[PDB]
């Protein structure tokens, strides 16, 4: 059930000018990825894997958004809960896929930037798809990040990062938590998206100075909750509630990341049909417990490098991502 797509990234300038030979190959139509585990391009040993979708270095943001995100957003907009994770080693494109970047030289507007990733495209699309149509709706976002088993709010402008939040269990709905003091910001219009992300980015900078390897070691959860009162062309009024969580995981490479470790152990228990699934063992899996063998529609985007130096890590990531194909939820 859980859908797992692989995204390979392009070689950088340091790799192009250093004449880099991709040890990776992608077959979208065959949904397959091949990794040369040794030897030459003349003759070689290769390892093959089959996923739910595969995107090669040539894949653009728009490609990923139309192919994977738009269908998930329609489900959220149907009153569903969905979650998408970006998993992979540092330098492979987790943040790039989830948030994207800006085109150089102030070339574009944030709505047009071909470099924009999932989070920005998604927030812009919600206001598109709903505004036109006859829908009443509010949009709330929160940005909850985990570093060394502590919780931070990257959107609260009244508090500074160093203030960690407390998490408790939800006495109402089992298998869910309440995070005390976490800000939920209302996005009044599309021209409110940008400044929200501007503020999160800003705070991220301070978090980064307060904590070592922050961008590499933290897990970030950006959630958009949609409240809709849709009045069909007829006159019916459907009240729906959707939540999409977008998770940029800490680098997969290997102190200890308890949330990463637990995540991997939760997948193992799920796919090996073990009675005990160790959710409670980390903040992340407690937060996102419903996304793992829960009533949530989840997708994993595994990001790999094409360079030869990263073979062991890309192998490790493919292997990890293949296994999660066997987790049944919803
Ligand atoms: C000086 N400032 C100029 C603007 C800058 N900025 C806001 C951004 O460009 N973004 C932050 C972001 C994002 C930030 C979060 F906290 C959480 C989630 C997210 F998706 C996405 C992108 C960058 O890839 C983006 C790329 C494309 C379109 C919009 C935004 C930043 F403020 C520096
Ligand atoms: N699919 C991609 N296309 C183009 N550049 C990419 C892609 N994936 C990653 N990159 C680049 O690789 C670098 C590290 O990427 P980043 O998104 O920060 O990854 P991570 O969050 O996994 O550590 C950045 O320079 C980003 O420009
Ligand atoms: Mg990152």
């Amino acid at each position: 059930n859980i859908q797992v797509v692989v995204r390979c990234r392009p070689f950088n300038l340091a790799e192009r000018k250093a004449s880099a030979h991709s040890i990776v190959e992608c077959d979208p139509v065959r949904k397959e990825v091949s990794v040369r585990t040794g030897g030459l391009a003349d003759k070689s040993s290769r390892k093959t894997y089959t996923f739910d979708m595969v995107f090669g270095a040539s894949t653009k943001q728009i490609d990923v958004y139309r192919s994977v995100v738009c269908p998930i957003l329609d489900e959220v907009i149907m009153g569903y809960n969905c979650t998408i994770f970006a998993y992979g080693q540092t330098g492979t494109g987790k943040t790039f896929t989830m948030e994207g970047e800006r085109s150089p030289n102030e070339e574009y507007t944030w709505e047009e930037d071909p470099l924009a990733g999932i989070i920005p495209r998604t927030l812009h699309q919600i206001f598109e798809k709903l505004t036109d149509n006859g829908t009443e709706f509010s949009v709330k976002v929160s940005l909850l990040e985990i570093y060394n088993e502590e919780l931070f709010d990257l959107l609260n402008p009244s508090s500074d990062v160093s203030e960690r939040l407390q998490m408790f269990d939800d006495p109402r709905n089992k298998r869910g938590v309440i995070i005390k003091g976490l800000e939920e910001i209302t996005v009044h219009n599309k021209d409110e998206v940008y400044q929200i992300l501007e503020k999160g980015a800003a705070k991220r900078t301070t978090a980064a100075t307060l904590m070592n390897a922050y961008s590499s070691r933290s897990h970030s959860v950006f959630s958009v909750t949609i409240h809709m009162k849709e009045t069909t062309i007829d006159g019916e009024e459907l009240v729906k509630i959707g939540k999409l969580n977008l998770v940029d995981l800490a680098g997969s490479e290997n102190n200890i990341n308890q949330s990463l470790l637990t995540l991997g152990r939760v997948i193992t228990a799920l796919v090996e049909r073990t009675p005990h699934v160790p959710y409670r063992e980390s903040k992340l899996t407690r937060i996102l417990q419903d996304s793992l063998g829960g009533r949530t529609r989840t997708s994993i985007i595994a990001t790999i490098s094409p360079a030869s130096l990263n073979l062991e890590e890309t192998l490790s990531t493919l292997e990890y991502a293949h296994r999660a194909k066997n987790i049944l939820n919803k």
